[PDB]
């Protein structure tokens, strides 16, 4: 038959905002475990479709995708790229899926082909090797280091170079204070931003909202700033990066201004995303040093010590992609995807969904449900292991945090390629450690892409 979504009730006014609270990820599991996997809510006066468990979403995002391939008008996607980001703004017909190609391309052309030898292979350890000859120097002089700072910059300098040609070092200007600076949590994206509900808190004392509305205006200055040094020097036939692939598409609907902020598309979801990524494995490493013996043992059995880690290792290392896998499953740090919103009148599990209706996609709830994985609190990457040490091809599989459809990442490939590659190069020559009696916060913080308390006790060591 038909029905309509269950839920529970909310406030006439207000909706369920006071439920959800700082965490919503886990306030909307725990819903999810009275009224399943399709749910209903309203923050203020607005309605939200919350979906959860692995095969439901499936069922909605894939099979069904071409009907929640949307997303919602919230006012803090149009302060974003100029309004115009392919990712965030509400296009999604033809004219996003033709950006979206366009940015899968220039991936593969400045990612994955080789150098006149990878090009992702040889940033990678361009930037690994600078970022251990950079920790070095912290351990000689103040001993303790925080992590982040150091990490941001040699993943960016990645995703940068991809896109602009350029690398900065770890203690430049302009670049703390673009992907730096901010060092907040990236929350007024997350999903469940009240003012992209409660119209009057846009304007009312809102710092964060402050820090947002700035933060946005200097990364499209960054974009104005590179776009034109490059068309100062650039040869038709003679492509640099995405930013050169971008401009020589302009030349021959789509404004001049939707392919180019393209770009920023790429190097705002890169920096943010496996800076986090690498970040969390080391806290988990420092945290639970077995996993950093057992990681080791294997990089000294597969690959030597007088050999530096190549890309084509990453299929004979399954207790390392076990190790990536759990980090993004049991911190799941991508907990929700970018909300969606429904295209036409559908339909999900028997239940109605009518057209433009805003839904969450709660990956985090399928990274712990306790119906699939055994102790999901726990950090065991053995968990992926099978009696004969490799990889589960059917466990890893269920492990949800790129997303799924017609919306998933396009740089799922280039996170996992790169999260494995920089830990490879550092472990075999490091020691992460912090030294025992000190405070480690390891209490995830709400956002987008979710992040922890800094620490700056992280101590390197120079492996035997
Ligand atoms: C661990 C690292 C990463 C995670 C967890 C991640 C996760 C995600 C998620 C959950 C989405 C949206 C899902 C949805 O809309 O339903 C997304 C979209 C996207 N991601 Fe990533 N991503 C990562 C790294 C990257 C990288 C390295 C790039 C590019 C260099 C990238 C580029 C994008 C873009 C452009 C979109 C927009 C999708 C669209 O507009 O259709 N991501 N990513
Ligand atoms: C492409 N692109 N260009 C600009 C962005 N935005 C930011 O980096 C960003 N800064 C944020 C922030 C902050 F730093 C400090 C204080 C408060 C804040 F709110 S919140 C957010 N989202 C993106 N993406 C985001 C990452 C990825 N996961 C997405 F899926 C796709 C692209």
């Amino acid at each position: 038959g038909l029905k309509n979504p269950p839920g529970p009730w909310g406030w006439p006014l207000i909706g369920h905002m006071l439920t959800l609270g700082k965490n919503p990820h886990l306030a909307l599991s725990r819903m999810s475990q009275q009224y399943g996997d399709v749910l209903q809510i309203r923050i203020g006066s607005t309605p939200v479709v919350v979906l959860s468990g692995l095969d439901t979403i499936r069922q909605a995002l894939v099979r069904q995708g071409d009907d929640f391939k949307g997303r919602p008008d919230l006012y803090t996607f149009t302060l974003i790229s100029n309004g115009q980001s392919m990712s965030f703004s509400p296009d999604s017909g033809p004219v996003w899926a033709a950006r979206r190609r366009l940015a899968q391309n220039g991936l593969k052309s400045f990612s994955i082909a080789s150098d006149p030898s990878c090009y992702l292979e040889e940033h990678v350890s361009k930037e690994a090797e600078v970022l251990i000859s950079t920790l070095q120097e912290l351990m000689a002089g103040p001993g303790h280091f925080n992590p982040y700072r150091y990490v941001v910059v040699s993943v960016t300098n990645v995703i940068c170079a991809i896109c602009f040609g350029r690398r900065y070092d770890h203690n430049h200007q302009e670049l703390l204070s673009l992907v730096n600076l901010n060092n907040n949590f990236g929350e007024v994206v997350g999903s469940g931003n009240p003012a992209d509900f409660i119209p009057i808190l846009r304007y009312l004392p809102n710092p964060s909202l402050n820090a947002f509305k700035d933060l946005n205006e200097k990364f499209y200055s960054f974009m104005q700033k590179m776009v034109k040094e490059h068309y100062k020097t650039f040869e038709k036939g003679h492509i640099r990066d995405i930013t050169d692939s971008l401009i020589e598409h302009c030349q021959e609907q789509l404004s001049d201004e939707k392919i180019i902020n393209i770009v920023l598309d790429l190097f705002g979801a890169g920096f943010d995303t496996v800076t986090t990524a690498i970040s969390w494995s080391l806290m988990y490493l420092v945290m639970n040093p077995r996993v950093q013996r057992k990681i080791q043992e294997e990089l000294d059995t597969v690959i030597g010590r007088s050999r530096r880690p190549r890309l084509s290792d990453r299929s004979h290392l399954p207790y390392m992609e076990a190790f990536i896998l759990e980090t993004f499953r049991h911190s799941s740090f991508v907990p929700f995807t970018i909300p969606h919103s429904t295209t036409r009148d559908t339909s999900l599990k028997g239940f109605y969904i009518p057209k433009g209706r805003c839904v969450f996609v709660n990956q985090w709830q399928i990274n712990h449900d306790q119906k699939l994985w055994v102790n999901p609190s726990e950090f065991l990457p053995e968990r992926f292991l099978t009696p004969d040490g490799a990889i589960d091809k059917v466990l890893s599989e269920k492990v949800i945090i790129f997303g799924m459809g017609k919306r998933k990442c396009i740089g799922e490939t280039i996170a996992r390629w790169e999260v494995f590659l920089f830990l490879a190069i550092l472990l075999q020559r490091v020691e992460f450690s912090v030294p025992l009696g000190v405070k480690v916060d390891m209490t995830p913080i709400y956002g987008l892409t979710m992040k922890h308390a800094c620490c700056e006790h992280f101590q390197m060591q120079l492996r035997s």
